[PDB]
């Protein structure tokens, strides 16, 4: 099935998106998304909650 | 350091062509994930085609 490409795609374009990540902290999610990307749906869920909480 | 900072980059730079569309940008990005030393090559095609899908 695709969902995991699919979801590997969907999970690395939008945490490229995330406007209130540091460049610290998205490197540190793209480097998970590479050494794990089963966890893309979960890590992409991490970043959007941790972009949420650190919105000015 | 950072082995992600060619592609946080490149990636950053490619959505912000504001006349390549959705699928275009995806494509671009998702080439970057998988090939980061090819950046320079996929930025350039990049640019090029936006400037084809300007208005002039």
């Amino acid at each position: 099935d695709n969902k995991f490409n699919k979801e590997l795609q969907n999970a690395i374009y939008e945490i490229l998106h995330l406007p209130n990540l540091n460049e610290e902290q998205r490197n540190a999610f793209f480097q998970s998304l590479k050494d794990d990307p089963s966890q893309s749906a979960n890590l992409l869920a991490e970043a959007k909650k941790l972009n949420d909480a650190q919105a000015p």
